């Protein structure tokens, strides 16, 4: 080998997940404190989600998805169980987002948005209700209010211009009145986090943490509000979106960011920031393996010293080979015709070492991941006193979900990180439509 030296960079030891714990627990820490949470790097923005809903609207709601690569629209109905509010998606539809609307104004990008709300209106005998409307904005947001709050700034590649500190839910609304055609009670904009962490509560009330794995990565969790400096107040909770993707853009990751992370970065649409997400997410995994197979072959240990051109240009090994390559039953058959279609033709051993390079750079995710978990799960463990903490964390995205080994190299590792406490993990059912819905829902005993 020179192989398993290139790919033992990518491993870390137990200390090493440890040190990134507590170094992330740290910056929730002071993102939290009013004399730090300007400049630090990990947020923790309220989100004027909080405890005890204690009553709320039923029937029908709108919700929009902006965030993930596509835009969704979808209807869903809200009715009474015993437990608290149901939930159920009754109609949707995706919208491909044109790079001509994403190079857009922001007040462009909210047109096509508001044109795709109509077009789903009319398709389903709508355009005469005013529904209440959720919207999960999955980006950076300072709010107010649980209906008003800025873009911090793009992450995920997003670029539309003028949109950064402005007021994302005004956005939104003057585009629906920009264009006659409907009427839209927009009632409460929520992190993707937020909605699939509220979603779980109907099954189960110690729901109080949401993490997507997904394009980005991030969490959010329920506070103390005392320990929330930034909103008046010390009685019960607030759901907090850490925003730890960006942890690391003050340099809390610089001893362990490699060559191939330096380069992701670098070229990518937001040089410097969300270093941690970069580690993680799938925007960026498939990005990683292509940068690792170049490095090979430039060593000559891998399709002997020659790539072609689709394995040069960026961005061709999209994160989801990364996932089928690692699926593979032992038969290089389908890391065979991945490979084939971008031009290569392996070998025996070159596939192999391709599934390697996948394997180092997906559990080092999965690790770096475990230990932001921890970081969240120990601090609440901190603030609480039953001799085990009991919790559970609804979770949504690609990487988590559909990825062949990754939840179970992330769960093993959070437990090692977590003694005492007890983790529950349930994947989301649809939780970005119904859980704008379920906090639209709430939001409208406060109005109507
Ligand atoms: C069903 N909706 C909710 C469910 C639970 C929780 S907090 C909690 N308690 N146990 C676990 N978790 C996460 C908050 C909400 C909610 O929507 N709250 C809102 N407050 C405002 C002001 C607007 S919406
Ligand atoms: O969509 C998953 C996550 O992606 C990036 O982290 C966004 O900044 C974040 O807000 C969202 O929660």
């Amino acid at each position: 080998t020179l192989v398993e030296q290139i790919l033992a960079e990518f491993q870390l030891q137990e200390e090493d997940l440890k040190k990134v714990m507590r170094r992330m627990q740290k910056e929730m820490d002071r993102g939290l404190r009013l004399e730090t949470h300007e400049e630090a790097s990990v947020k923790m923005l309220p989100t004027y989600v909080r405890s005890t809903p204690e009553g709320s609207e039923v029937g029908d709601f709108l919700s929009l998805d902006l965030g993930g690569t596509n835009f969704r629209v979808m209807l869903v109905k809200v009715g009474e169980g015993e437990e608290g509010q149901w939930s159920v998606k009754t109609k949707h539809q995706m919208y491909s987002i044109p790079e001509d609307a994403m190079t857009g104004t922001a007040e462009m990008l909210f047109d096509y948005i508001s044109e795709c709300i109509s077009d789903f209106l009319d398709k389903h005998q709508m355009k005469h209700k005013k529904l209440p409307l959720g919207f999960t904005f999955s980006f950076p947001v300072r709010h107010e209010d649980i209906d008003k709050g800025i873009l911090l700034n793009w992450t995920k590649g997003f670029k539309a211009s003028g949109a950064e500190g402005n007021n994302v839910v005004g956005l939104l609304r003057d585009a629906i009145k920009r264009r006659g055609d409907f009427e839209m009670d927009v009632v409460a904009m929520v992190n993707d986090t937020v909605a699939t962490m509220i979603s779980c509560y109907y099954e189960d009330h110690q729901c109080e943490v949401g993490m997507i794995v997904g394009t980005g990565c991030n969490a959010c969790y329920m506070e103390e509000m005392q320990n929330v400096e930034l909103v008046e107040g010390d009685e019960g909770r607030m759901c907090v979106n850490t925003e730890w993707g960006a942890f690391g853009d003050s340099g809390e990751l610089d001893e362990f960011l490699l060559e191939y992370d330096r380069l992701v970065d670098e070229s990518s649409a937001n040089p410097g920031q969300q270093l941690y997400e970069k580690l993680i997410g799938g925007k960026y995994m498939g990005e990683l393996v292509r940068l690792v197979l170049l490095r090979l072959v430039d060593e000559n240990l891998l399709f002997h010293g020659e790539a072609s051109e689709q394995l040069r240009t960026r961005g061709a090994f999209e994160t989801r080979f990364v996932s089928q390559v690692e699926s593979d039953t032992g038969d290089r058959k389908q890391i065979y015709n991945i490979l084939s279609t971008l031009g290569l033709r392996p070998s025996t051993t070159d596939c192999d070492i391709v599934r390697r390079a996948c394997e180092s750079v997906s559990t080092r995710a999965a690790h770096m991941c475990s230990a932001g978990l921890a970081g969240v799960i120990n601090r609440m463990r901190e603030s609480r006193s039953e001799d085990v903490m009991r919790i559970t964390v609804g979770v949504d995205g690609s990487v988590y979900k559909l990825h062949p080994s990754f939840k179970e190299r992330f769960h093993a590792s959070v437990r090692r990180l977590t003694p005492s406490c007890e983790i529950t993990f349930i994947e989301s059912e649809e939780g970005s439509g119904r859980g704008a819905a379920l906090v639209s829902a709430v939001a409208c005993k406060k109005a109507c």
